[PDB]
C-alpha cells in the first residue's frame, strides 16, 4: 500500500586508501541535531512506522498487559548489613522511584528513610541514582544523582543526624567515589568538559567550597576508563584506570592525610589485572601468563613477588573472586558453564557449587562484609526465575533469599536445551533455546534467534518474564552464543573481534541453520534480534544470509562501521580500535569493509525488519541505523516490511523509562507476532 519515505540523495565521497565510497545519506549526520530536513526524515518514518503497524494496536495492548501482569508492583530488596546497618530498596505501585530505607541491624521495628527518589525528583524533568553511600561512621550520605539525562553525575550530601544537606554540589562526575576512613573526606572522578569520558581524581572535603578540591591524578591516555574502588580490608583506595587490554592500579591510603597515588603495576599493553587487599595481603586476578587469568598473592606491588593462587588454565575462565574470612570464592565459566568454587585458606580445601539445568547462569552477588561464612550468589534459568541464595561456606547449607514474583506463570509449562552447533571452521558454538512443551512440534514452531557477540560480552542464559509473551505463543527463543561474545572465555572473545570478526556472523547464521536442519523451527519463520554491537551482527547477517530469516528487529544498529571508525569526533570510535581495528590502516579498513553493513547493502530480497534509534541519546549515534533504512529503501528489491522507529524523547523520564520499555518490548513483539501469524 503506502508509498515511504524517500531520503534526499546527496552523494558524499569519502576516499581512503585510493577506494572511493560514495555516501548518499551523509548528510543525516547532524551533530547539532536541529536541521530541519534531518529531523524531517527521522518524522517521516516516524509517521511511516505508526501507519503501517496501526492494525497492531490491539495485539500492543494485549502484550503490553500481560508484560505488567507478570510483575509485583510492591517490589522489596532483600535486606543486606553493611557497618551495622539494615539496608532495604522499596518500590510501590504509587510511586516512580525506589525509596532506600535503613535501620540499625540490632534493629527489627522502625527504618528510617534515607533517600525517597519520588522527593527528590519533584519540580525536576529528569531523575537517576546513579550512586548512593553512608561514610564509615554511619554519619553521612554520598549520592550521585543525574537530574539532566546526560549521565554527568551531581555528588551531594546528607547529615544524617537531622536530614539537612550540605551546601556543595561535586559536578560533571562519572558518579564514581570513595570514602576514605574518615568520613570527611571523598574521592570522586571528574569527566571531560568537552569528550565526557572520566578522566581526573579529585579529593573532596565534605561541606566545603569544591574550589577547594586537590586533584590528585589525571589519566592521559582517553582510552583507559578512570574508575575508584575501596579494598576489601578499608586500607586502600584504588585508582582503576583500564582500556579494553590494558589495566594500571594506583593505591591511596584510606587512613592517612594528603594521601598521593603509589604505582601497584606500571601498565603494559595486554597485561589486564584488578587487586583487592585483605588479610595483609594483594590479591590480584592477572592475565600476565595466560589470556583465562590466573589468581595471585602478594605482599607487595612487584609483579615478580606474585604467588600463585590459581594459575591460568585453557579450560577455565576466571570471571572474579571474592574474599572471606576462611574461604576464598572464584566466579569461573569451563565447557560454556557459569560456575562458582570455594577454596579454604588454610586447609586448600575445594568445593565447587552445584546445579542441575542445562541453561542456567550463576553469579557472586552483593558481599559487603568479609567476616562470614555465609555467601549470597545469583542463579537464573531460562526455566527458573531469578534467585538469591545464601551458601554457608562451611556446613553447605544452601538458603534462598529472594525468588523473582512471575505471575500467571507455570514453570514446568516450558522445556528448555543446551545444543552445540559444528560452525564451518570445525569450532563447537554452544547454543541455549526455550520453548512452551504443549504447543512444541518439531519443525513447525517459530523461532526466535537473539545475538550479541562483541566485547566479550555473555548472553548468559538466564530467566525472562517479557519472553514468556513469545513462548506462550509458540516461539522456541534461541540465545546463540556466537564468537565475539565470553561464553567460552577470553579466546571466544578474541576469534569474534579484530581480524576474525566475520566468526560473529558466521557462527549465528550456522546455528540457525543448524536448528532448522535438526527440528527446532519452521524454516519459513525464522526471527531475529539483536541491538547495539547486536545490531551489526543484524545487519552483517541480513546482507550475507537474506533467505535465512523471516524478519528481524535491529536496535540501535551499529552499521556504518568503516566510515564511524574513521571519524575521532564520533564518541566510542577512539576507544574501539581494539574491538574493531583501525581502518586508517589498509589491513583494517578492507576487513572491516567487508562486513560493514551500511557498506554491503545491495539490490537483493531482504527480511522484514523494524529498526529502531533515538535522537537526543547517544550509543550507536542516530543517523546509522537512518542511513541504512534510507540506502535499503533505494536498493533492496523486496516489498517486505522496513520501518524505522526512532525515540524523540527529551530524555526517558522515569528512572530510564520504566513503562516506556515494556511499550518498546510490545511494539517490537507485536511486529514480529503479526508476521509470524
Amino acid at each position: 500500500h503506502m508509498t515511504p519515505p524517500k531520503a534526499e540523495k546527496r552523494p558524499y565521497p569519502i576516499t581512503t586508501h585510493g577506494d572511493t565510497r560514495v555516501d548518499d545519506y551523509y548528510w543525516l549526520r547532524d551533530d547539532e541535531r536541529t536541521d530541519p530536513q534531518v529531523l524531517d526524515y527521522l518524522q517521516a518514518e516516524n509517521a511511516f512506522t505508526d501507519a503501517a503497524l496501526k492494525p497492531q494496536q490491539a495485539l500492543r495492548e494485549t502484550l503490553y498487559e500481560e508484560m505488567v501482569a507478570r510483575e509485583n508492583l510492591y517490589f522489596q530488596s532483600v535486606p543486606y548489613v553493611r557497618h551495622g546497618y539494615r539496608y532495604q530498596t522499596r518500590f510501590e505501585p504509587g510511586n516512580e522511584y525506589a525509596i532506600y530505607v535503613r535501620q540499625p541491624q540490632a534493629e527489627s521495628e522502625h527504618w528510617d528513610t534515607l533517600i525517597d527518589g519520588n522527593q527528590r525528583a519533584e519540580q525536576r524533568e529528569f531523575y537517576t541514582l546513579g550512586g548512593l553511600e553512608v561514610s564509615p561512621d554511619n554519619q553521612k550520605l554520598a549520592v550521585a544523582e543525574d537530574f539532566l539525562s546526560r549521565r554527568q553525575y551531581d555528588i551531594r550530601f546528607k547529615n544524617l543526624s537531622d536530614d539537612s544537606w550540605t551546601d556543595e554540589v561535586l559536578e560533571n562526575t562519572s558518579g564514581s567515589f570513595e570514602w576514605a576512613n574518615d568520613s570527611a573526606t571523598v574521592y570522586y572522578v571528574r569527566k571531560h568538559a568537552k569528550t565526557l569520558l572520566p578522566y581526573q581524581v579529585y579529593r573532596h572535603v565534605v561541606g566545603t567550597d569544591p574550589q577547594l578540591d586537590e586533584l590528585i591524578y589525571e589519566e592521559q591516555d582517553d582510552t583507559f576508563y578512570v574508575g575508584l574502588e575501596k579494598t576489601t580490608s578499608d586500607r586502600f583506595i584504588l585508582i582503576h584506570l583500564s582500556s579494553t587490554t590494558t589495566s594500571e592500579i594506583l593505591l591511596l591510603d584510606a587512613d592517612r592525610a594528603d594521601s598521593t597515588p603509589q604505582m601497584f603495576v606500571p601498565r603494559r599493553k595486554d597485561h589486564e589485572y584488578g587487586i583487592d587487599h585483605y588479610h595483609q595481603h594483594f590479591y590480584i586476578r592477572s592475565n600476565k601468563d595466560g589470556k583465562n587469568f590466573g589468581l595471585y598473592q602478594s605482599e607487595q606491588a612487584d609483579e615478580a613477588q606474585w604467588q600463585t593462587l590459581i594459575a591460568p588454565r585453557i579450560e577455565v575462565m576466571l570471571e572474579g573472586f571474592s574474599l572471606f574470612r576462611d574461604w576464598l570464592v572464584v566466579e569461573e565459566r569451563s565447557e560454556g558453564l557459569t560456575q562458582l568454587r570455594q577454596i579454604h585458606w588454610q586447609s586448600g580445601e575445594v568445593k565447587r557449587i552445584a546445579f542441575d539445568d542445562p541453561t542456567y547462569t550463576t553469579w557472586l552477588a552483593y558481599n559487603p562484609e568479609p567476616e562470614t561464612e555465609l555467601l549470597r550468589y545469583g542463579y537464573s534459568s531460562m526455566t527458573t526465575p531469578t534467585t538469591l541464595y545464601e551458601l554457608n561456606l562451611d556446613s553447605d547449607e544452601r538458603v534462598m533469599l529472594k525468588q523473582q514474583e512471575v505471575k500467571n506463570f507455570t514453570p514446568e509449562n516450558y522445556r528448555s536445551e543446551r545444543v552445540w552447533v559444528k560452525a564451518r571452521d570445525g569450532v563447537e558454538v554452544p547454543v541455549s533455546l526455550v520453548y512452551r512443551h504443549d504447543s512444541f512440534a518439531r519443525g513447525t514452531n517459530p523461532l526466535m534467534v537473539y545475538g550479541y557477540g562483541s566485547y566479550g560480552s555473555s548472553m548468559d542464559p538466564a530467566f525472562s518474564a517479557s519472553r514468556l509473551s513469545l513462548l506462550d505463543r509458540g516461539f522456541v527463543f534461541v540465545l546463540a552464543h556466537i564468537r565475539g561474545g565470553g561464553e567460552l572465555g577470553q579466546l571466544w572473545y578474541e576469534d569474534g573481534k579484530l581480524f576474525k570478526k566475520q566468526n560473529t556472523f558466521n557462527d549465528f547464521i550456522d546455528v540457525t541453520e543448524a536448528l532448522i536442519a535438526q527440528g527446532y523451527g519452521d524454516a519459513k519463520r525464522v526471527f531475529a534480534m539483536g541491538g547495539s554491537a547486536g545490531g551489526l551482527l543484524m545487519g552483517a547477517v541480513i546482507n550475507q544470509a537474506p533467505e535465512l530469516f523471516n524478519g528481524i528487529v535491529a536496535q540501535v544498529p551499529f552499521v556504518d562501521v568503516v566510515t564511524t571508525m574513521l571519524d575521532e569526533s564520533i564518541p566510542l570510535t577512539t576507544g574501539e580500535y581494539d574491538e574493531w581495528g583501525n581502518p586508517n590502516q589498509q589491513a583494517y579498513y578492507d576487513y572491516i569493509l567487508q562486513y560493514s553493513p551500511y557498506d554491503q547493502v545491495k539490490a537483493q530480497d531482504y527480511p522484514h525488519m523494524l529498526v529502531t534509534t533515538g535522537l537526543h541519546d547517544s550509543q550507536v549515534q542516530y543517523w546509522e541505523p537512518a542511513k541504512w533504512v534510507a540506502k535499503l529503501r533505494e536498493l533492496k528489491t523486496d516489498d517486505r516490511q522496513l520501518l524505522l522507529y526512532t525515540d524523540m524523547d527529551s530524555g526517558h523520564g522515569g528512572k530510564s523509562g520504566r513503562f516506556k520499555a515494556y511499550e518498546d518490548i510490545a511494539l517490537e513483539y507485536a511486529f514480529i507476532l503479526a508476521l509470524a501469524e
